[PDB]
């Protein structure tokens, strides 16, 4: 038979190293050679394994490079201005790879030029608590200053935009061997951990799902009409670089003025963490001087789109898609997961071989420019979202395949949950001490839910991948899988080596997961949700999962309003509207599941389909959320202070986040009213969907 | 059979006749009692001829009125401050009429209140092209001045734009014997023109598509939350009023200042049409009062919705939409119209009850406040967006079924071109001399294509009625058709009685179709369009004929822009994008058309039907034109100075217009080119949802 087995039993973790090693011995840069060459092959290789058409689209869009003759890098300065310490120009290469040609020295892409030198205030994770903290509590001034802030937390994009609103004149980002150095094992190459010279790259736009910061709306085809750089959409203002915590010891340890204002300030570097402004008593004449000199270029990029046609839906899309461009080497990022997707189309293709066609057509992407801002899946999606939004049906990502050897994360729409419970129930669990016991039950074991005992946690999609457009913009159901570490505290900080020279072939091999089952089991999650959804009969979604959640969700924003009671009395602030939406929409979801399972007729069914199909899109308003044109979705987007992590309401979210500060009360709380009859709309306008039709 | 031929032959004029007299007898002014009486009548006897389910959908917008107890005129006052002469504070009502309540009397709804005193200019049409005259060519300045402006050419909001943007203070609006006057024919009661005491109503706002003035782009439901007025959308900033002829002479005879510029400023009162500023010599510290106190009042309104459910695609949607809300008794506008939707409707529920139902789903609408900016359809629209986008087939509408008795008039999309002109072909004319030919020969003679010698005219759809929101932000294609006069040049100023309380039953019965033939022409045109949209298996959709206009639109913009060969050198504009993009379309289109003919296959069948329905809204660009986001379409939008007329490629047309003013040439060029990228893409992305889908 060909059937879900026959597919999942084809994944070979084997076929995964393989292609695992084939990916990974040089870097592959956006925009550059050696990334065109790797799309080529990809190409041809999707064609070998028995794909209807293999196509790259290409986009010419802004990138951001390092200038090979001019470095970037950070000096103390004297009085005389005398350089009298500097960061490295590069990190220490791997054994075996001190001579690899063309590895992009750390840079923050897309920093703007500049010499900036003043004195250093130190904001730790540079959070908008930690700038409320500073500004607000401690009544130290960022402005002319130059920001040292540590990873982690929260996107680094983020970072630089608090750090910009605050005033300063450049930021300085480093990792602190608290957030990158777990205790008990040994740094790169010996083992899993942050070397002191090691280095995070990482690009610092604030793009709000704009996809090349020139073009906006439209792709960057060859006709395309640019806006100018002045007008170029999230590019940052200051100068901004990464350095490691070697180079940030000697930054940090001449640091004066106030204490850390407690422990949670504090990293694990033996210093202080003072947080300034400026240096103690005796080089308190010495300063910080930032030389960057990094250009932003309009460079062609390439994705590699796979067809698999379907037999009997053709024009219903189910998208496995993921990036290729790394920083460097690329071991976990993206490779892992690409190596992943390799071997999903080999084994798709297999069955291809022998006859068989999935229900609905399959595509399959490899997209370029990720680590640059989305651009590849972003171009992609605006050239093609007629196709997308009436024929879309999911899209799955596929970036890092582990970040970690301890249990699976996920992050989906609710109209995947039941879909993920049920796959992941058939599943054989690869953890030690769960051997013949499923997938779901070590998950469910090892990350439970907060709200439902006997079950596993499933988080809410933001940004900070592929997946971004196709959800936040366009409303198609969106999910993502990967194997995980145990560190709570460090779910958006990526895992010591992440962006770092650092991440190869070697890292994964030896330190996590010398036997791919790992790899093989992300495999069988995002294959097998693949062919579900491009297989079975009725979309395998359940809109009865959205209801219980959009309760949840509402309970969580009334709950935050209700801090403010004398202003929701004053201004008559009444979430009824939202919770009789919500109420309307568990019942009607409820009277729909009855019809599904209740309905030989094809047109009902496909009719139905179209029901399931078009109730994420129904979340979509047109209009955006405010000044975040890009992001339409009403019930999700990525929280406007950290991209990485989904927000609820987020058109309400955003307008009671710190409302007390605002000076006019009523426009502010006149807001708030709007974005509740925004969200109570739309909710009861999905619900409506889920009506008989007519 | 239950085939068309039997739906059309069910439709009696005698039945047209009986409902137009029931629906004139007394006013119909939206958010009146009135009027929602009339709404519960049509809700029950649609329920008694057949649909399934039909129900009210009530609105809370805002509306305009006068002040009851504080009319409003205009004045002549002397240097004392004596009103010398006054304006009528209502229209002699006609005979057997005179005893009716709750006829409002004339006045420009949604003017603002104030009591501007000043010197008059008189601005001819005060379309753009007429303020470029008095402005660029004669150095009249409006700044501070009362204008007085002619009805006709051009919608009256257009007018008031027009005059606010030149600095004036207040607009006079008079109906001129020249385009309301027909010579040879007798002022009503005793023939169909204007008399002297006659006075147009009719709303003056900007609204550029968005509806309720209060909730741009969501319904005005019970918990919605409204701007302020101040932050309103499209409401003048100076007080409007409406005058007749008589009247308009004793304000007009007394002018002096510049002669007329030519003799195309000069109508047919027996003045001079001096453009002023002021009065001749012995009248020069006379001055022009206004007195305005109507009133803006959010005012519930109410559409009747009736559902006639689909045997095969009952989530296929065809509708046939027109108001039911009048100025007054509402004779031709829109009661000939809704009349002939009322036995539209006892037709199709005569062949239900007789077990008969249509493929598709029919939906039937009976609009309130049309009058006041489209609100009715526009809110029921935004109400439900998501159902009309993911299964709206096409938009009938079915405003005044006569302006004249002529010929046949059509505005549609390409899309429906094959089938207008399949379908007049099978109709028989009314027309005398024509007995036993068709009406697609009579039409064709009558009213020749420009273009295409043997074919009639069709033209493009801008804004004036209730498809503006299916059509511009919507993009499902639709279509109008109605009965017209012989008078060219009069195509945009309305029949004289229109909007005047003179259009009665008596008027359509005695003087346009004593026999209603003409009214039983139109209902067989309108109705027999549904039913084609409704029963045809494959949509009678022809995408060749959007391929054969796109070509001529792109050949008449190129030509526009050629006027410029110059600025065309410098800043390396381009329309090669563009002809590359239609040319694409053709090609596609024409192989489209190849499967759509050669292809038992229900899937493939809807696959192509869903092609077909979302062609058109493959036109809509999500971020709308420049500052019009409510009109989506690239390739036809309402013109910016004629809400009337349908532009073609509006984001480019408005790019060029008036292009060699602009103070900074390179950014007014520039935002062409953006244009022209906008146009492209979307043509070529559009050409790509008939290519094969996988
Ligand atoms: C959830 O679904 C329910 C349907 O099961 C839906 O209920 C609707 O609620 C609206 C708003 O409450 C009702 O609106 C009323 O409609 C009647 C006519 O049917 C009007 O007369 C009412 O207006 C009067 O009362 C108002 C409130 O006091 C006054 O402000 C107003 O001036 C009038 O005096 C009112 O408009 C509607 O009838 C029901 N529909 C039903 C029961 O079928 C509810 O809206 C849905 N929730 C959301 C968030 O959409
Ligand atoms: C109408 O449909 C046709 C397809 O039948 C479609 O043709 C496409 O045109 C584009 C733009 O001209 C072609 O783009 C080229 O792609 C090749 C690789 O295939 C590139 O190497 C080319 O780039 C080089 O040349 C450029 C121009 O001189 C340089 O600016 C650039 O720096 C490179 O040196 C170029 O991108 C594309 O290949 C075809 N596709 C085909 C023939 O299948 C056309 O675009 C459609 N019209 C519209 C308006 O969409
Ligand atoms: O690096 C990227 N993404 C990594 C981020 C790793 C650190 C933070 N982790 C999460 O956001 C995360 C990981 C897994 C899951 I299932 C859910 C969230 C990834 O998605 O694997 N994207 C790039 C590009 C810019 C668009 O974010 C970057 O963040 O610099
Ligand atoms: O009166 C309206 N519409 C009339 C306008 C009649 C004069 C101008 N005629 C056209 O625009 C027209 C008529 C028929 C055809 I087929 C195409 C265009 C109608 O559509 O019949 N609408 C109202 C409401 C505001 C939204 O325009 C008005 O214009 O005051
Ligand atoms: C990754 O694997 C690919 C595919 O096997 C290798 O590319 C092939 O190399 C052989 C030998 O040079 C050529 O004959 C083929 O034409 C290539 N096939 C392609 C590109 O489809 C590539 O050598 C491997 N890369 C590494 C680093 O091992
Ligand atoms: C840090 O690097 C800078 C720049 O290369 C060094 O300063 C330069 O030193 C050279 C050789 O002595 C001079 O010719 C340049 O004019 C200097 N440039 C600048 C911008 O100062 C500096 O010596 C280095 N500091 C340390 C501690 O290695
Ligand atoms: C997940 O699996 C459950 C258990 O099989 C599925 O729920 C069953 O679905 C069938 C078919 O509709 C019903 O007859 C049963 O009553 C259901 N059992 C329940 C609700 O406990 C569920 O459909 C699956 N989810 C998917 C496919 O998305
Ligand atoms: C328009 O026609 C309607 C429908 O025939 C008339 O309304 C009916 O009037 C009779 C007699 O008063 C009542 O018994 C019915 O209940 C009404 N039916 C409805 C409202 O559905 C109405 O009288 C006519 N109007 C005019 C001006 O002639
Ligand atoms: C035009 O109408 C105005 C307003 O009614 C008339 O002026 C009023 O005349 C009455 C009675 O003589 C006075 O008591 C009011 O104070 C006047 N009001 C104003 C605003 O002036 C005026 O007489 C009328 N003119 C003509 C020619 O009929
Ligand atoms: C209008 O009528 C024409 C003439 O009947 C239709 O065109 C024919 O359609 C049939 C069915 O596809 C073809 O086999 C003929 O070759 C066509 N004749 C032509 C193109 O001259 C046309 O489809 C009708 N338009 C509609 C229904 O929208
Ligand atoms: C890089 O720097 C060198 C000199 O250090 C300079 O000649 C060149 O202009 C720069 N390249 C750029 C800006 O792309
Ligand atoms: C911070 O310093 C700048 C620079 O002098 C000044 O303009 C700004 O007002 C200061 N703000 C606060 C809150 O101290
Ligand atoms: C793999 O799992 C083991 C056993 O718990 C752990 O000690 C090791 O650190 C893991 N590797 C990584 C990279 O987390
Ligand atoms: C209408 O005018 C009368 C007096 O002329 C006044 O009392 C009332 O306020 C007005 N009505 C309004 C503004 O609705
Ligand atoms: C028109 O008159 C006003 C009022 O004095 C003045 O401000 C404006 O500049 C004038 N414009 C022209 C073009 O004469
Ligand atoms: C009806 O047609 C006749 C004959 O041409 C014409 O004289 C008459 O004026 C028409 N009525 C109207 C309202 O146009
Ligand atoms: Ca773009
Ligand atoms: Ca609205
Ligand atoms: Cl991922
Ligand atoms: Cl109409
Ligand atoms: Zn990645
Ligand atoms: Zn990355
Ligand atoms: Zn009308
Ligand atoms: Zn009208």
């Amino acid at each position: 038979k060909h059937n879900m087995k026959a597919f999942l039993d084809e994944l070979k973790a084997e076929n995964i190293k393989k292609f695992l090693y084939n990916f990974t011995q040089i870097p592959h840069l956006a925009g550059t050679e050696q990334n065109f060459q790797l799309a080529k092959q990809i190409q041809s290789q999707w064609k070998e394994f028995g794909l209807d058409s293999v196509e790259l689209a290409h986009y010419d869009v802004l990138l951001s490079y390092p200038n090979k003759t001019h470095p970037n890098y950070i000096s103390i300065i004297n009085e005389d201005g005398n350089e009298i310490f500097n960061t490295s120009l590069f990190e220490p290469p791997p054994p075996g790879y001190e001579n690899v040609s063309d590895i992009v020295p750390p840079f923050s892409a897309f920093s703007p030029q500049g010499m900036p030198e003043g004195d250093l205030v130190y904001v730790n994770y540079a959070r908008t608590e930690d700038f409320f903290k500073l500004e607000r509590d401690m009544k130290i001034n960022c402005s002319g200053k130059i920001v040292i802030a540590r990873y982690g937390k929260v996107f680094r994009g983020n970072k630089v935009k608090n750090a910009q609103l605050a005033g300063a004149k450049g930021v300085i980002l480093y990792s602190d061997p608290a957030d990158y150095f777990a205790p008990g094992v040994k740094s790169y190459p010996d083992g899993w951990n942050l070397p002191g010279g090691g280095v995070q790259r990482g690009n610092i736009l604030n793009l709000n799902g704009a996809g090349d910061p020139l073009t906006p709306g439209y792709p960057a085809n060859e006709y395309a009409y640019r806006r100018g750089i002045a007008e170029a959409v999230g590019l940052p203002s200051i100068p901004v670089h990464p350095i490691g915590y070697y180079d940030a010891q000697k930054l940090l340890e001449k640091m004066g003025g106030s204490a850390p204002p407690d422990s949670s300030w504090r990293g694990s570097l033996k210093v202080p963490y003072n947080v300034g402004p400026g240096f103690t008593g005796n080089f308190s004449t010495q300063k910080v001087k930032m030389h960057i000199h990094s250009t932003n270029e309009v460079t062609r990029i390439y994705n590699v789109i796979g067809t698999l046609r379907g037999a009997v839906e053709p024009d219903r899309y189910v998208i496995l898609g993921g990036h290729r461009d790394s920083w460097v080497f690329g071991g976990i990022d993206p490779q892992s997961g690409a190596a992943v997707v390799h071997e999903i189309v080999r084994s798709f293709g297999t069955l291809k071989k022998e006859g068989w066609r999935p229900r609905r057509t399959i595509l399959f992407a490899s997209w370029d420019a990720e680590e640059f801002g989305l651009l590849g899946s972003t171009e992609w999606a605006e050239e093609n979202s007629r196709l997308l939004q009436e024929r879309g049906v999911a899209y799955i990502n596929a970036d890092s395949s582990i970040e970690g050897n301890y249990t699976l994360r996920v992050d989906c729409t609710p109209l995947m949950y039941s879909l993920v419970h049920n796959l992941t129930k058939e599943l054989k669990s690869p953890d030690e001490g769960f051997e013949g016991k499923s997938l779901y039950e070590s998950w469910t074991k090892k990350s439970p839910s907060p709200e439902f005992s006997g079950m596993p946690r499933i988080s809410k999609l933001g940004s900070g991948n592929d997946f971004e457009v196709f959800f936040q913009r366009l409303g198609i159901a969106s999910g993502r899988a990967r194997y995980t570490k145990n560190w709570e505290t460090n779910k958006f900080s990526g895992y010591p080596l992440y962006h770092s020279v650092y991440e190869t072939y070697e890292l994964v091999e030896k330190f996590y997961d010398p036997m791919f089952k790992y790899h093989l089991t992300v495999a069988q999650v995002r294959g097998g949700m693949v062919f579900e959804l491009a297989n079975s009969i009725v979309l395998p979604f359940d809109c009865r999962d959205y209801a219980v959640v959009l309760r949840k969700y509402a309970d969580k924003i009334y709950s935050i309003s209700m801090k403010h009671p004398q202003e929701m009395k004053t201004y008559s602030v009444s979430f009824d509207s939202l919770f009789s939406a919500v109420k309307n929409f568990t019942e009607i979801a409820s009277k729909f599941s009855e019809r599904l399972q209740d309905f030989s007729n094809p047109i009902v069914l496909r009719m139905m389909n179209d029901q399931l199909m078009f109730l994420e899109r129904a979340f979509i308003d047109p209009l955006g959320l405010p000044d975040r044109p890009f992001y339409r979705h009403v019930i999700y987007a990525p929280s406007s202070h950290n991209k990485y992590a989904g927000e609820s309401f987020p058109g309400i979210y955003d307008a009671l986040f710190d409302i007390e500060s605002k000076v006019d009360p009523s426009k502010a709380w006149g807001e708030v009213k709007r974005q509740i009859y925004v969200a109570a709309f739309t909710v009861q306008a999905a619900a409506e969907t889920l009506s008989e039709v007519a």
